């Protein structure tokens, strides 16, 4: 069975024995070093396209929460940018610390932000998410960094209902939430190709990183940390530090879609 997980015994550097691609040449996150990056006119227009995102359900998988979305229609979808077709919208979710030093997964100039937002999409050629994460180009996640700050006012519906969902395994209905309120004002991003950052560490993702973090409370981040890895009736285990470090960049090139 899946027993992995962020503790020192099912953690991080543990995760290769049961998924040897963790070990591999396109791994997830990584650090973003800013001057070496480089500004790609190639790049077309990213087009961010959620007016129609129905939501539907917020899940504590006992990793993260996920805001599911339906995906049965191009209703939200991400195009353009370093992807070629379209990408739909099926879920998003966060990784956050203990503390407000840490909590991002991937990192800029070594910097650590208190949390990073995953709005993750699917390829649509491939009909399919579980299609999709057998193919190079299958995915595309969408990174926001969250730091700490004023409140993030579009984030407050997500903080009230994790009471509902303290432990693994509950979910709540979670109808008519509009993701374009967790977006910064700027699209400027970084771009490369690397993987799910949890087991099973699939190498099918198109990581587009935005530069510009929202800012969320204080008081809105210690409610996620409220959240418990934990099913219902047992020993309580924080939902804290559910980030992956960063992984060996390889043979790979972070492009900018600035200057
Ligand atoms: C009771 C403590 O139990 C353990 O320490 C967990 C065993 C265990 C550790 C790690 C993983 S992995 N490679 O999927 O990350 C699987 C199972
Ligand atoms: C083969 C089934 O695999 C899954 O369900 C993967 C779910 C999954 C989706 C996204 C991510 S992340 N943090 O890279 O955005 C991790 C895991
Ligand atoms: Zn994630």
């Amino acid at each position: 069975s899946h027993h992995w997980g962020y503790g020192k015994h099912n953690g991080p550097e543990h995760w290769h024995k049961d998924f040897p691609i963790a070990k591999g040449e396109r791994q997830s996150p990584v650090d973003i070093d800013t001057h070496t990056a480089k500004y790609d006119p190639s790049l077309k227009p990213l087009s961010v396209s959620y007016d129609q995102a129905t939501s539907l359900r917020i899940l504590n998988n006992g990793h993260a929460f996920n805001v599911e979305f339906d995906d049965s229609q191009d209703k939200a979808v991400l195009k353009g940018g370093p992807l070629d077709g379209t990408y739909r919208l099926i879920q998003f979710h966060f990784h956050w610390g203990s503390l407000d030093g840490q909590g991002s997964e991937h990192t800029v100039d070594k910097k650590k932000y208190a949390a990073e937002l995953h709005l993750v999409h699917w390829n649509t050629k491939y009909g399919d998410f579980g299609k999709a994460v057998q193919q190079p180009d299958g995915l595309a996640v969408l990174g926001i960094f969250l730091k700490v700050g004023s409140a993030k006012p579009g984030l407050q519906k997500v903080v009230d209902v994790l009471d509902s969902i303290k432990t693994k395994g509950k979910s709540a209905d979670f109808t008519n939430f509009d993701p374009r309120g967790l977006l910064p004002e700027s699209l400027d991003y970084w771009t490369y190709p690397g993987s799910l950052t949890t087991p099973p560490l699939l190498e099918c993702v198109t990581w587009i990183v935005l530069k510009e973090p929202i800012s969320v409370s204080s008081e809105q981040v210690l409610k996620f940390r409220k959240l418990n890895f934990n099913g219902e009736g047992e020993p309580e285990e924080l939902m804290v530090d559910n980030w992956r470090p960063a992984q060996p960049l390889k043979n790979r090139q972070i492009k900018a879609s600035f200057k």
